[PDB]
């Protein structure tokens, strides 16, 4: 457990498929450790199959939930503008899978098309859900869409914290 008691990282829930910036408040090992970590708690890995006790800052009412490193990724603090959106590029946006024209839970989208008119910069992308995907959906949220953190290209949140708290 390498994440600290003040480590608010982006916990991608696999079940609903939605990203939520969750606050790591405790790390525990898959070895006998239910309380505050002790007795040589040095347990790193490539993808740590150890239990990060996080709290969705997007839904504080969920309280402390258990998520592993494979589940909790670093929130890449980079808002991608329309002109930086390009074909093949996957980016995370506040998206309602009930209505693409309204915001909701943070999902992925692979940019398929981009066409600006003098009334608005219009975007159409394959919005990637839990394991599913929604090809050619209007991306209204081009002003506030973040990037997916790639191997090397993934910039960490060292600058001003977001902690978007997506819980309408």
């Amino acid at each position: 457990g390498l994440y600290k008691v003040n480590e608010y990282v982006d916990a991608r829930d696999t079940n609903m498929g939605a990203w939520f910036e969750a606050q790591v408040v405790r790390v525990t090992r898959k070895a006998p450790s239910r309380d505050e970590p002790c007795s040589s708690t040095s347990r790193p890995a490539l993808e740590e199959d150890v239990i990060y006790h996080v709290k969705y800052d997007d839904y504080p009412e969920n309280g402390v939930v258990q998520m592993n490193s494979r589940d909790v990724r670093a929130r890449a603090r980079t808002i991608i503008k329309w002109q930086d959106l390009e074909v093949g590029q996957v980016v995370m946006l506040n998206y309602n899978p009930d209505n693409p024209k309204e915001r909701g839970f943070w999902y992925d989208a692979e940019i398929s098309r981009k066409r600006e008119t003098r009334t608005a910069r219009e975007l159409y992308a394959n919005v990637v859900l839990g394991d599913d995907s929604l090809n050619d959906c209007r991306i209204i949220f081009v002003d506030e869409v973040f990037k997916i953190e790639r191997p090397g290209e993934g910039s960490p949140m060292v600058d001003n914290p977001m902690r978007r708290k997506s819980g309408p």
